[PDB]
């Protein structure tokens, strides 16, 4: 009944930076929220721990979740390699939005991005399923290690992750 909360503990070239937590909108997008929640706990035997934010573009987004190819070409969901676009109820309203990366319709895997700007042109194309709850400052810090082309100047990792409450 209560939306779950997950955390990532972010490191920058292995140095602790801080914690970002997310509310997952399981009330709106249960299937997509469950995927992210289980990948954050690692309870299916794989997931986000130790993965990186391989693409960070300041004033746009931080993308991560590619734990199989580490570069934006990989990842898998808890349902199989890909799963459908659950719905597009929630929109890309501003910084902090948590949304699924994809390579076309119905190609959700594990990769996700945290918005650092409003990205309304993604509405109805990427599934929005959560939002930063605490540590938007940490995301802003992360974002400073990006670049226009998305390459990061330091390795931004999810040193630890899991479920809170
Ligand atoms: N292509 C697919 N096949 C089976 C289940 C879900 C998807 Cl997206
Ligand atoms: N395999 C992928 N999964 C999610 C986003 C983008 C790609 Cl190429």
């Amino acid at each position: 009944m209560v939306n779950p909360t997950v955390f990532f503990d972010i490191a920058v070239d292995g140095e602790p930076l801080g914690r970002v937590s997310f509310e997952l909108f399981a009330d709106k997008v249960p299937k997509t929220a469950e995927n992210f929640r289980a990948l954050s706990t690692g309870e299916k035997g794989f997931g986000y721990k130790g993965s990186c934010f391989h693409r960070i573009i300041p004033g746009f987004m931080c993308q991560g979740g590619d734990f199989t190819r580490h570069n934006g070409t990989g990842g898998k969901s808890i349902y199989g390699e890909k799963f459908e676009d659950e719905n597009f109820i929630l929109k890309h309203t501003g910084p902090g939005i948590l949304s699924m990366a994809n390579a076309g319709p119905n190609t959700n895997g594990s990769q996700f991005f945290i918005c650092t700007a409003k990205t309304e042109w993604l509405d109805g194309k990427h599934v929005v399923f959560g939002k930063v709850k605490e540590g938007m400052n940490i995301v802003e810090a992360m974002e400073r290690f990006g670049s226009r082309n998305g390459k990061t100047s330091k390795k931004i990792t999810i040193a630890d992750c899991g479920q809170l409450e």
